[PDB]
């Protein structure tokens, strides 16, 4: 498929707090779609999909999520909740006179377009999430219990505390990046041990090879991106669990009734597919995508597929 | 009518040819409309027409042409000419993925527009000029000849030694727009009297009025961003009068087939309503919008009455 280059992309800057602006690249004409990426990614992530959904007929906003590349990243732990992040968008949508937009998420990107979608209805035409599902937040137990009920989490407590992980991920950007943009036949991490083995990378190889997904000119772009503000604010979007537990338990018992899309990946080992197994009782008009041999990173995994199932769903759904 | 603050935009950025990017303000849903003023002014030109225009249903791409504000302002005369300033429009809208837009266009912007349709029509959609009239080039007499059969244009001849008029015009920057933005019953200068005056301002106040058209906050928006680039930049667009006719030139004898709008104001004692008398003749389908009491500055003049027209002519001919 067709690729983005960084340099042949209209660039956006919208000011949404005093010292907050958000970054953005920009194509085609038609409905507004607003691309958002997960950690630790880029608009780049969405490289693939921006001249596809162009061609289709969308005009396509893919950003830098806050703390990301050349969107602001402001030093407060608590500037990154949902609830702050959500805001921002929305803003980000007055700003630019955009009444709604399509709102498509991967990873963290895919919990935020889900919050939109339930607390800004009205600001969102549809809604499509790749990867993570939208499970309703139990009012009886608290994050650090639910994320010790699952092992598979265990990076989500080395990644709490600031500044350890930040140490870690920053120290050979080239090797991190390797090592994360992986094929799920490729990997070479296991996020259950970290905890217990001090880390992501310390079993793993200092010189890894490079991902059949990528190349190394697209590995150095984001090397060169997270030279800019680090990982921290990246990070930052995991440590907001009970603050973000709190503000989506003032939601309880409402539905998502816009149009909606799950696109679950059939090897992604941390949102795995079931994780979204009845989200059709809370989203009635919910519709579903899956790809088989598709990992995390599912947009450079199997883009072909993701552009296929998002442009059948904006055409028939979101148009 | 409602005016653009200039913190609360969206802000595009294109780069067109390695050392040219080009500025934009962007608004609205909707078909593609790009604005492009004259001279000396900027985006902020359309500060009336913006969101009204965003909110009557359009993408409003308000651009800073070439030479101003937050645009390049590359050092060569000749980048300034009509071909180098259309192509790299035509580039921008490769650049941001549209097919087309409508064009609308003030002053050296409307003489633009109406050379984006004469050479690429088939990448817009619509164009409407304000007071600029599209006269046919004469392959038979020289610019320098068809200025000095009309004495109102003698203006122009002070403007094409470089850094001659620069220096008046950057002198004084506040008693440069005060001077300039002005309804004509409130003019204080004459075109007439320029190069026998030995400059614009040399027989007007120095510490002149406000124009009942702006504030002191507007002209100092002006003011502040004529202090990047100066007016070399935009007073180039005049020096390249001979380039220009040998491009129109090799056009002569195609018609204008596309949606197009002229509008002409009163009182504009330069660019006359009378010298678009024929245009009928090569614009088959134009149509024609009139404003009275109006002088130069027609979007800050008459706002309301510029947005009464362009909306009714966007919505029947543009959509
Ligand atoms: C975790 C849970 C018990 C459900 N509660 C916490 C949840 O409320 C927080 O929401 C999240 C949504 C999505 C993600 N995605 C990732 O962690 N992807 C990683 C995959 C392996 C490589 C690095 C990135 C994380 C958190
Ligand atoms: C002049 C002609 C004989 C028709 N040939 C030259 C033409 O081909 C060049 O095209 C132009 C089109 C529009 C303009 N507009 C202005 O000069 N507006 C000024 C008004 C008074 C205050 C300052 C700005 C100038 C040149
Ligand atoms: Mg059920
Ligand atoms: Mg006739």
């Amino acid at each position: 498929p067709t690729s983005c280059n960084p340099s042949d992309m209209s660039h956006g800057y919208v000011t949404v707090k005093p010292r907050v602006r958000l970054h953005f690249v920009e194509l085609g004409s038609g409905p507004a779609v607003c691309l958002c990426h997960g950690f630790p990614e880029s608009w780049y992530s969405w490289r693939y999909q921006i001249p596809a959904l162009a061609q289709a007929g969308y005009r396509v906003l893919a950003m830098d999520m806050k703390g990301y590349g050349e969107s602001s990243a402001p030093p407060e732990i608590e500037e990154y909740c949902m609830e702050v992040l959500c805001k921002e968008m929305v803003t980000f949508l007055d700003k630019l006179g955009l009444s709604q937009a399509v709102f498509i998420g991967h990873d963290w990107g895919g919990m935020l377009v889900w919050y939109m979608a339930l607390f800004y209805p009205e600001r969102v035409r549809a809604v499509a999430s790749l990867n993570t599902p939208f499970i309703p937040a139990n009012p009886n137990m608290s994050p650090l219990e639910s994320i010790k009920a699952n092992p598979v989490f265990d990076y989500q407590l080395y990644f709490q505390e600031p500044g350890v992980a930040e140490a870690e991920l920053e120290q050979n950007l080239s090797r991190t990046f390797k090592s994360l943009f992986r094929a799920s036949d490729e990997s070479v991490l296991s996020m259950h041990k970290v905890c217990e083995a001090g880390g992501l990378f310390v079993n793993s190889p200092e010189e890894p090879s490079l991902s059949r997904m990528v190349t190394e000119e697209e590995i150095q772009f984001y090397v060169q991106q997270f030279k800019k503000s680090g990982f921290r604010g990246p990070l930052n979007w995991y440590r907001n669990m009970e603050r973000n537990w709190k503000w989506a338990c003032k939601s309880l018992g409402r539905k998502i009734l816009i149009p909606a899309l799950m696109v679950t990946a059939e090897k992604d080992f941390v949102l795995v597919p079931q994780m979204s197994q009845h989200m059709e009782d809370w989203i009635p008009h919910l519709k579903r995508g899956h790809i088989e041999d598709c990992g995390h990173w599912t947009q450079m995994d199997k883009p072909t597929e993701v552009n296929q199932i998002l442009i059948k769903w904006l055409d028939s759904d979101a148009r």
